[PDB]
């Protein structure tokens, strides 16, 4: 949507929008995700680690996604014969980057090593890093458990 600077607790601008199109060129924002919560994904379209990472990506997303959530994945390789094949077939969220391992994105979460993840919950709050979160089962389970009258 926009990139401003909101505040009140916690932090200020705790939250990024990440706009990025997707795979049939609708440009993804995470206020557009908001309507569930969303995983960041930065991975290569490309790359074998991938395969592996994703099918972790389809546990969960069989897990949580039935009760409001969502894989917003961003392809970090550059390459859209991979990403578009691959992509197509693909349930979740699916876009690219505009420099890939040099994310102005991964710059700016001082992310630097890659691939990564990160949480975010149902009001696009930024929940973790995927480098804090050991429990991401628990994590989207619990980012959705503040529906019964609290965050979790």
């Amino acid at each position: 949507m926009s990139l401003e600077i909101p505040e009140d607790k916690i932090k200020e601008a705790s939250i990024i929008d990440i706009q990025l199109k997707d795979l049939k060129g609708n440009t993804r924002s995470l206020t557009d995700l908001k309507g569930k919560v969303v995983l960041i994904d930065f991975t290569v379209y490309n790359n074998a680690m991938s395969a592996a990472h994703n099918l972790a990506l389809r546990e969960l997303y069989n897990k949580y996604a039935s009760q409001g959530f969502e894989i917003y994945q961003i392809s970090l390789d550059g390459d859209e014969h991979f990403w578009k094949t691959s992509a197509d077939n693909l349930p979740w969220v699916c876009v690219r980057d505009a420099n890939g391992a040099y994310s102005s994105y991964i710059s700016l979460y001082n992310v630097t090593n890659l691939p990564s993840v990160f949480l975010v919950n149902r009001n696009n709050e930024l929940s973790a890093r995927g480098e804090n979160i050991k429990d991401l089962d628990e994590a989207i389970k619990k980012l959705l458990e503040g529906h019964h009258h609290h965050h979790h």
